[PDB]
């Protein structure tokens, strides 16, 4: 029968956020997980992305930078096997640190698939689990576009699966994924196209920014083909010929679906258990993270209010606060999440993008400032890489809404200035605040 | 006699941003130069040091993780000769763009020498120049000791003046400079000692970031040595012997003194103006830059208040507002302005250091939240570098009274904490803004 006070189906960012936390405060836990623990932002995105683009930084630095600081090489060879070789370990530590945790926390992890029997009960290779309170923490997965021949496309998990890299390869996608692995793979030497359905890529992100993204692919001879909307994918000698509607056709060895991610919904049984889906095709959650029959929950990418694994793990832990730590108004703050994409360069964001502040505040509400620049790494080398900052103000007082930038440092400048316009920051807040001289940041607190 | 609205004496950082702003509402203005436009942190400072340290981050980057990230080569080849030509052009560059925005704002550009005459008027190669405003940036200079052979030893001038490296170089001084310089040369191979006075380098930033620099440079096997009281300073056939208090001695290529900085006060003719000296011999002025002579003004590093770029630069163009834009009461805010020392690797600080912060608040009224780890980029190589973070609150509702990191990516990060810290932000504030994952930033909002 198996007795656990609360369960998560699924081990990654959220299930094992919430049932650490929920060991914490003395509650019997249990993590089931199918396939490796950890998830995947450890095993198969955040941490081996991240590993494999500061090897394109230094791939970048030696072959753009070096000459003109006073570098040359002789004989400069990249051995991918040994980049992978050490990602893999890496991750291989991470991921004994959560068995570490769950190990001193009192939760049980159970290697299977959890299925739903009732509202109180699932089925794990035969055997039953019961408990008061079920975490549904399922994730996603890569969306497959339905046309013919699209078993023939992989995804972002063959990408990490590769040990050698391919002699070409072709992205289909426009999102944030898509953007990272063309850069790191065309920095890395494979012959990298990107193929996006309309317009531009990141149309979610703002204009601007993504204006100065598309420059840096132009000059770094990285081409990137709008209007290009995929009808059919097929076989051939070379490797994998994509079919676009306009007419163009165009051939790799690899082809890389990165339009989006879906989430884990379909082999849970949920009927059994009577937890619905909202229109979209998550699971239909309140503010709480509660679904429709009570004793059950969910969080993460299953329920889709902003894929990000932060977003899981304090998500996870604000639910075990509520149901073990005595906080019963305790809920998530879905509003104000800042991102980093690990393009080339960095693009990093936090709040409204202008044309969500007109439609928030009012066209007339809103004021726009704008700082084109390059930074001093770049800026006294042959390759001149450009940066764009912006800054998005509502009201008579200048509340500053949103903020965006793309260039050098991006990255690690972001989570400061999430803090401050969380807070509610104005324009006057920051021009009072002193630039921090040399350094890209300083931009953002001396705009006119 | 020419005549003026207003005038700069020095044209740095404080003198151009003085009188572009002064210039921008229609006043008369002009800068008067000695030496090279745009001062100490142009020439032979902030541009040509953050230049040479991203050089040397090259360096770092190719030896210390290069082989790990899959990178191998027969012979990295260093030139200095090539790093400094092309710093200079970015310098020559940064220079001629001075020229553009005086002729946008009308600022004439006086070459040579300038000396008070009387209260509204100065001398510059015999013409008179008269001013109803005038002001005084001079700047400053690298400090020597008074001791025998002192004259032997250089300064951080000298050390931008090499065409060449050095084959070893004794760096005498504690300060951000000292430290700074001492990381850079030591990365471009140089034999290079450090050698403070009293027990520790850098007095004044937090004692947990300290140690861990001091740790760093005893892992990479740059000496520093401790208690060591320069005496004497001594030309010999083997280079420049050192002779120290405690009987010891040193001998190296090179002497750099880098154990402060002094305000240029004495080639000025300051008592025909009437301007006065405090006790600490910075020029006399109040909080909205006046001197005791009305009509006279002074800011940036010869009055001493922050002796930094973005400082002056926010002195002076707020002097103008109030002058030529009628905000009377406008002033200088001088309270908790971020700094970032370019070591190896970067320090970053805002506020409060814990010794200062038990002194104002006391000891049972301060909270410490304190982080050591190793970033994602050297925990995949050979050699792991770690990074320190700390916060310090004060008060029942944990009011941030201080942060402080060492660490890859701190230079960037510190910024927007810095606006966040101004507004007041508590410990609340930080937990409550979602992390951006996977980066070292994040560190400072998911501390317990
Ligand atoms: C290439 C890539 C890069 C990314 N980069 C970033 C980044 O830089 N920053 C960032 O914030 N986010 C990033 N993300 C998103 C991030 O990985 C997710 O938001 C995060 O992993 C969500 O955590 P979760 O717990 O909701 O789901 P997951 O971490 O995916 O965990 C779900 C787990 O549950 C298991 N499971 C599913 N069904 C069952 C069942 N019936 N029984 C038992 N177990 C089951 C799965 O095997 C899986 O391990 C990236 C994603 C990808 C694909
Ligand atoms: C090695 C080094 C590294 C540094 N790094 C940093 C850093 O990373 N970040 C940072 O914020 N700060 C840094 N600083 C400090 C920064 O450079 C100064 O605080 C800043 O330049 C001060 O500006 P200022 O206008 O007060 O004086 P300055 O910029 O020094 O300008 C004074 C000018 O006045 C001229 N002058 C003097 N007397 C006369 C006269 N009688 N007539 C005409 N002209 C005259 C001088 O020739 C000079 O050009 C650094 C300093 C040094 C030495």
């Amino acid at each position: 029968m198996r007795e656990y006070d609360i369960i998560a189906i699924g081990g990654g960012s959220g299930g094992i956020a919430t049932m650490n936390r929920a060991g914490e405060h003395g509650a019997q836990a249990a993590v089931i997980e199918e396939k490796k623990l950890g998830g995947t932002c450890v095993n198969v995105g955040c941490v081996p992305k991240k590993i494999m683009w500061y090897g394109a930084q230094i791939a970048e630095t030696f072959h753009q930078f070096g000459e003109d600081y006073g570098f040359k090489t002789t004989d400069l060879n990249f051995d991918f096997a040994t980049l992978r070789r050490n990602r893999e370990s890496y991750i291989d530590r991470a991921r004994s640190s959560y068995d570490g945790s769950f190990k001193r926390n009192g939760v049980d992890l159970i290697e299977g698939h959890a299925e739903f029997v009732d509202s109180h009960t699932v089925s794990v290779n035969g055997e039953l689990i019961r408990a008061k309170h079920i975490v549904i923490a399922t994730g996603a997965h890569p969306s497959i576009p339905n046309i013919p021949g699209a078993e023939l496309g992989g995804s972002s998990d063959d990408v990490f699966a590769w040990e050698e890299l391919p002699e070409s390869v072709a992205i289909l996608g426009a999102g944030y994924i898509a953007v990272e692995l063309a850069g790191v793979l065309h920095t890395f030497g494979v012959k990298t196209d990107l193929f996006v359905r309309r317009d531009r890529p990141l149309r979610g992100f703002d204009s601007y920014i993504v204006e100065g993204l598309v420059k840096e692919m132009e000059r770094t001879n990285l081409p990137l083909h709008t209007h290009k909307v995929p009808v059919k994918l097929e076989k051939t000698t070379d490797g994998i010929t994509i079919h676009f509607e306009d007419g163009t056709s165009h051939t790799a060895s690899q082809v890389i679906w990165a339009t989006g991610r879906r989430p884990n919904v379909k082999g849970l049984q949920l009927e059994k258990a009577g937890v619905t889906l909202n229109e979209r095709g998550f699971i239909q959650v309140d503010e709480y993270q509660n679904t429709v029959v009570e004793g059950i929950y969910a969080l993460g990418d299953v329920t889709g209010e902003k894929e990000l694994t932060p977003v899981a793990i304090k998500a996870g832990r604000t639910l075990s606060e509520r149901l073990f730590n005595g906080k019963t108004t305790a809920k998530m703050d879905y509003s104000t999440i800042p991102t980093v994409v690990f393009s080339h360069p960095a693009i990093g964001t936090v709040g409204l993008t202008e044309e969500q502040a007109i439609k928030e505040y009012g066209q007339d509400q809103i004021k726009v400032y704008k700082s084109s620049f390059a930074s001093m790494y770049s800026a006294c080398t042959r390759n001149r890489q450009e940066s764009r900052f912006k800054l998005i103000t509502a009201g008579s007082e200048e509340k500053v809404v949103g903020l965006h930038g793309i260039g050098y440092g991006v990255d690690e400048m972001i989570q400061g200035f999430a803090v401050a316009i969380k807070m509610g920051a104005t324009k006057a807040d920051f021009d009072a605040t002193v630039a921090i001289h040399p350094t890209s940041s300083e931009e953002f607190v001396t705009m006119r």
